């Protein structure tokens, strides 16, 4: 936690051998193709070094690096979009910079200046501005990472750290413009996070354990995992996305609900953007309240449920049409009802993100 | 073939630039000084490559390596002792190989042959045999590591992996030529692991979150953290060691009790060795059973508690003399009572580990 680094001290080293761009008409799979440059800033005793943009390359880590033994690592994830006016913009970057600072502090990694980092990221995207796709639904995924880098096997606060950022072009989540549903496996046996735990931070350690559970879901015929918490089986998250339910509550009011930030939930940026956007329309009750399987099951049998979806940077708004709970199939009417609300959220985010409409959430590069 | 590498096709690359070995009259900070060679075996969609012993060097990782983003990493820890007779021996290596295989499978990493790996580690050690100290209480710490290494940001099973092993000389714990207690901070606010969680595996992800809590202990005036679990505040672990309590239980019987393996406890090798050793003496009741703070307090007031200690490879047997619970000091009579039992366990392990006495637990290098 020492005096930050300055974007003003940014050293830039253009690449010698530019990677071959993907090229229109080619399959863009999520996070598999990377741009030409990367950001890199190191930390140690005298504090931060000067930030540098340099050619994309491999990292040289000491075998005893704490990032590889004790998981002193955290990451972030956000997107940049290119509008028809050829301008590139980042979606509410400030929220990500804040989340990252908090995660850093939870792991005892060096704090830094949120705006300086933001500026450095803007310069990086500027350098690889040509990598940003402009098709439909495409964008640039930005991946900042901060890791401890102490060459010691002692479990302690790092005296050396490393912060880098890489970029990669990602195609439309829904090829064709049409949204498609996903089935979810809901099994109480699996717990991704506990209160007093660290599930409300974007730390590597929270995902490794989920790989096995995801395979278990696929084998059962489901695409994603619905994480349940507590004896009351309350819904918390879906895969790596926040969960929303559009229904008529028990009291007869039409509402949109998502679980509260009780500690076992990651504060999604898209999640916050949906609440804000919905609060603004003032067309129905928008609330943060606990949701349990029983409440869901009752609503389903009474036909009060309209749409259920997941939210996250990867898949802005993701429709859910089926849940496998206790070896029992629960069909969710999401698609037969539109999905009206989902389609609306989608259209509005698209106009804001692609510059069709001027908005303060967008950060120009 | 494919599914497992073999010691038989091990490739050797002796270093050609030896490092200066520490001197007996020097410090020896736990995981800070490393030997000349390391073991390395890679894996991919096909299968394992040939294992190789090579000069100690840095790792070259692709910036998108899943080991750095999703914590697909696990490790092990064991010791080798230079017997008085000049012979080097490993302490119950088989239990570590098993624990490692289980951890690998929990993270969807490649399985391997436990005995083949053991043989490779023996060769590694043999090669660096002269690095093993022969002072008093000194030994060689062996650190195997297995990490996912696929260059993709998708949260999924790795198609690439990397297994390496490094060695480092370590001196006797606490004072070196003595036994000294540690104070513990017991605060329910901190949860190390939960049932259905992954705390019973040696995965990097379980330690990163503990750094902050350890600092919080130091500022409170304690050397270690006592992890409590559940509304009933049951004792589970101490820092990175298993916990044992030596007392006269409610029923008037003298016993040694340690928490049961219910999921939130890492199956310690030393822990298992203490239970075995104690059961063999048949001098008192040796049991695995839940222990709660309340039970501990009542026994402290009636003066039924004799010794409380932690166990682990780093510190075979570690005395506890104080616990800070709810901003209240609880003095533990461990030292005033000898610690008779702690010293007995110590003496016996020393004779077995240093070859003074022939035993099946020791593995000759
Ligand atoms: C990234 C993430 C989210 C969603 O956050 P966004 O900022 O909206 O991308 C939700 N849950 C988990 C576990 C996540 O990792
Ligand atoms: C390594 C470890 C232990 C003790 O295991 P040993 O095999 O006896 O070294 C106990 N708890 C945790 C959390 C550990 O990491």
């Amino acid at each position: 936690a020492s005096s930050s680094f300055k974007a003003a001290d940014l050293q830039l080293e253009m690449t010698q051998k530019p990677h071959k761009k993907p090229g229109p008409g080619e399959p863009l799979v999520f996070g598999k193709t990377f741009t030409d440059h990367m950001l890199m800033v190191e930390w140690n005793d005298k504090g931060w070094g000067q930030p540098r943009i340099q050619p994309f390359q491999n990292l040289t880590l000491h075998p005893a690096s704490s990032s590889l033994h004790y998981s002193l690592q955290l990451f972030e994830g956000m997107k940049a979009f290119k509008g028809k006016d050829q301008q590139v913009r980042l979606f509410r970057p400030w929220l990500n910079m804040d989340r990252m600072l908090r995660s850093a502090m939870r792991l005892c990694l060096p704090s830094f200046d949120k705006l300086e980092l933001l500026e450095c990221i803007r310069r990086l995207i500027e350098v690889d501005k040509d990598w940003v796709p402009d098709a439909a639904g495409t964008s640039l995924y930005v991946r900042p990472v901060l890791i401890g880098n102490e060459p010691s096997l002692g479990v302690s606060q790092p005296r050396r750290a490393l912060l880098f950022v890489i970029l990669c072009p990602v195609g439309a989540y829904f090829p064709g413009g049409s949204v498609t549903p996903v089935s979810l496996l809901a099994d109480p046996a699996f717990i991704r996070a506990w209160v007093g735990g660290v599930g409300n931070y974007k730390l590597g350690g929270n995902y490794g354990p989920t790989v096995l559970v995801q395979q278990e879901a696929l084998k059962r015929g489901c695409e994603q995992v619905l994480w349940l918490y507590g004896p009351d089986h309350q819904l918390t998250e879906v895969g790596t996305m926040n969960i929303f339910v559009y229904w008529t509550h028990e009291d007869g009011v039409l509402e949109l609900v998502t679980p509260p930030l009780n500690g076992v939930i990651l504060p999604g940026v898209v999640r916050q953007s949906l609440l804000d956007m919905a609060q603004t329309w003032g067309e129905f009750r928008v609330v943060e309240r606990t949701i349990t399987m029983k409440q869901l099951l009752r609503a389903l049998e009474e036909g009060r449920v309209r749409e259920v979806f997941g939210s996250g940077t990867a898949c802005q708004v993701c429709p859910v049409h089926r849940i496998l709970y206790k070896d029992r199939n629960l069909h969710i009417p999401t698609m037969e009802n539109g999905p009206e609300l989902i389609l609306r959220f989608q259209k509005e985010l698209k106009e804001i993100q692609y510059g069709i409409r001027a908005h303060e959430w967008m950060f120009p590069v």
